[PDB]
């Protein structure tokens, strides 16, 4: 009998990987997803879409500003917004098909519909046309995702007050835009539209922008987000939003000294946070215990209170990133299969894809401080990097943190274009409790942006050769 | 006088680093260089200049072809060739100053002039309509460099037929151009000008372009260069040339299938190889080893067939690259300082900065075949990299080579844009005899071109999750 071995309610990173990894381990698997296509949130409404726009907006910008200095003289430069959204969409889908086609290769049974627990072992799937399909397995992996964080006095239409999705799909470059949340998704939209033409301003309630980011780096990062138009109204809450006019009227009064002011804006991007998503999951019948917010509680082996049920991804505690998600999925399946699964949220990198990207792995100088341990810091600016200079794209710096005694690397933060590619050399060295010297002992190709990392390393235990 | 400790005849990577590492170690050091500025060759007419052009010529290309798809319209595009050469020059000097300023920092005594051995302890500097400065020291590091190469159709003369240098400073985009050598440098210039507007054709005597390149990768790499406009000619060579007025009249004769055909041109780039450059200095005096195709023979500690004397860089055996050089100079000095200096030409990375760059580290499949050791190959195309597709810049692949038994990595080859950065992840793992699994166990930031390396790894020892 071909008895079904695993069901995953969720078709995103946690799911389609868990699904796939599962098939590859030899399990009859069924991923189930209600959304239209199989990408997760990453594929249809975030990373990808977001990354795509980010690069089109950048091309536009580089073409209006840099081309000159290089001998590439253009006459006029515009933005066929209609097109842009095009390759974005072109890409998203394309990507999706490939996933669907991955499921076929690995024999994942794709069930379009909305799951709802009917028992610790059987799921009733909501709608394909208004019906009910019954999917049953020994082990079930909840992989529902996350969704938009609501904001108290700002209901979201889809109109001049948008979310992640709305922002990535406007149909008119707003003149004046205001982003409420001030984190990664926020700074990211802010950049997109802004490069395109908008006049953006961010309004955060918090003391600084992007709290998890390493201070020293943050400072310079903001400054850069500024140097090139952008503005932040820090430490400010918003009583009521006003939408009875041209654009949107904001009545922002700080997070204490209750003396309101009013911001004028066409569209307002609400980038407050994101919450787990369990809603409509049939979650009561067997009641998996959740925490104060909503994430689903889980153990080493990713199991819920309910023997037979697991949870991974943006639904359980941990950083809310696609690869963190991917990471749990696999770890989870390896365990199920009897192998040993390995996670470790302390080394799951973080990258903001703004103009200068800011990739970080390991701890921040702030955290190191908290551990009272004696450390040293190494730093090297791309202003000294041969490649960078040779290109005239030298904003940025590598910064590594090591134990003074051991030289063991604690964290490595980078601010620079294509930083997300460069942080890997650090990420791998950090995985194997390596030291500055070690990474500096590696011969790097010259000229390359990578050289910076090498130089930052030297600057850590010894002394740099180009600064 | 504060100069007697260490003497270095050469201002290139080998010399200026040697020179700086030295001062850093506690030696009164002196670098002597005949050229105008302190860059090496990897600064005044090589690496850098070359990279600069490459990028500029790329920007021009991309704006005439890619921009559309991203909703970026330009009304007329053209090349201010005068500007380009400029940024290039601006950048070049800019870097040089910094080097000079580095010597001031570490206290290297810069002595402009043309060295010449007067004794294993003394050399005779001087000039073109100039004095004759006096430096003699205990340990002397020869660091003269390398230079262009002959052929039976050479004309080392500014503008009619060029060298590396000429090509980097033409003053007129040639209608038809031909590059004779067909390797690193050659493909690069052919790419630079081909983008800009020239119609190029590369003529190599060798069976294939770029011999040291891994077959499989070479196969596709060529095919790529092929669609960008170049027409390669292999199995043939030029016996008759023709500086008769307007352009050359190349007479193409093959291996010995001898015959007569003609290549009409508007300029010819001769990218035959590069020879060590041991002239100036005086060897004919203190009988040093000059026994190979012109190289200065050496030992473990980098000492010649002579005391007090040393050699490093493009003048000694090994690969002719800046970081190889950089590597020798430092290993050399560390030794003199009584520390252990360590070099490894088997781990010195290779990168061709053409459109798809092609970076390789470790051995090629053909080399690994010769060892007769059982191995496995991992590959993964960018066509399936999310970052990559999201951008619409997915040409290329990542390919890992491991021992079937151990899984130790033997080599990593990458064909892709920005592949010169990507390779370090491999590069560093290969430095520490790590395994596919090892680099796959590393958590990679999604969505990044780096993921391809993680996938190509798993595809090696196990099975990938996206292909
Ligand atoms: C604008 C934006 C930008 C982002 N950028 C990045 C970035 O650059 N890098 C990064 O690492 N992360 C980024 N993220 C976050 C990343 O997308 C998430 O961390 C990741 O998708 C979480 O994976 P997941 O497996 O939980 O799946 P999710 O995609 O969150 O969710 C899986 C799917 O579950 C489905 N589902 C839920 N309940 C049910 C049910 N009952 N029945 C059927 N189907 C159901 C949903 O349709 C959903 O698509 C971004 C997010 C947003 C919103
Ligand atoms: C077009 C081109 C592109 C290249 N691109 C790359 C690349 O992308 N990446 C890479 O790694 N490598 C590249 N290379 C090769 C790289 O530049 C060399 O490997 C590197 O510079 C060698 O270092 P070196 O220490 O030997 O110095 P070199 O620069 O070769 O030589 C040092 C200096 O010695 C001076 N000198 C010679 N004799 C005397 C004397 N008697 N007295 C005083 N001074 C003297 C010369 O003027 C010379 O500039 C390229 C080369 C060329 C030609």
């Amino acid at each position: 009998s071909d008895e079904n071995d695993v069901v995953i309610i969720g078709g995103g990173p946690g799911g389609y990987v868990a699904a796939i990894k599962a098939a590859q381990l030899g399990f009859k698997t069924t991923c189930i997803e209600k959304r239209g296509a199989l990408g997760g949130t990453c594929l249809n409404v975030g990373c990808i879409p977001s990354k795509a726009l980010l690069h089109s907006s950048h091309m536009y910008h580089e073409a209006k500003h840099s081309f000159a200095n290089h001998g590439v003289k253009v006459s006029n430069v515009e933005i066929d917004l209609a097109a842009m959204m095009g390759q974005k969409d072109k890409a998203v889908s394309n990507l999706t098909r490939g996933i669907e086609g991955l499921f076929k290769k690995n024999k994942v049974t794709y069930v379009k519909g909305y799951g709802k627990f009917v028992s610790p072992s059987e799921i009733s799937v909501d709608t394909i046309e208004g019906e009910n399909t019954v999917v049953k397995g020994k082990h079930i992996i909840i992989a529902t995702g996350s969704d938009v964080k609501s904001l108290p006095g700002v209901t979201i239409d889809e109109k001049k007050i948008v979310s992640s999705t709305g922002a990535l799909a406007l149909s008119e470059i707003p003149k004046k835009l205001v982003v409420i949340g001030a984190g990664y998704i926020g700074l990211e939209m802010g950049s997109v539209w802004g490069r395109i033409g908008s006049e953006v301003t961010v309004v955060e309630f918090a003391s600084e922008i992007v709290p998890t980011m390493d201070a020293e780096i943050r400072k310079q990062f903001q400054r850069s987000l500024e140097k090139q138009g952008m503005k932040f109204k820090l430490k400010t809450k918003v009583v009521g939003v006003d939408t009875s006019g041209d654009g949107v009227k904001l009545t922002v009064e700080p997070s204490a000294g209750g003396e309101q002011t009013i911001i004028e804006a066409d569209v307002v991007l609400v980038s407050a946070g994101r919450t787990p998503f369990t809603s409509g999951l049939n979650l009561d019948k067997i009641g998996v215990e959740t925490d104060k917010l909503g994430r689903i509680l889980v153990n080493e082996r990713f199991s819920t209170n309910v023997s037979g049920v697991y949870a991974i991804g943006d639904v359980i505690p941990g950083p809310m990133l696609a690869h963190k998600a991917e990471e749990d999925g696999v770890a989870c399946v390896e365990y199920l299969a009897g192998k040993v699964g390995h996670v470790d949220y302390d080394k799951v990198p973080g990258v903001v894809y703004t103009n200068p990207e800011v990739a970080s792995v390991g701890k921040t100088e702030e955290q190191v401080k908290e551990t009272g341990v004696e450390y040293r810091v190494g730093k090297f600016p791309f202003m000294a990097n041969s490649r960078a200079k040779a290109i005239d794209n030298a904003e940025g710096l590598v910064k590594i943190i090591a134990e003074k005694e051991t030289d063991k690397i604690l964290g490595v933060h980078i601010m620079a274009p294509n930083a997300g590619e460069l942080i890997h050399e650090a990420a791998i060295a950090l995985q194997y409790d390596a030291s500055s010297e070690d990474i500096a002992r590696v011969c790097h190709a010259h000229p390359t942006m990578s050289e910076a990392i090498k130089e930052a390393a030297m600057a850590t235990y010894d002394k740099p050769i180009h600064i």
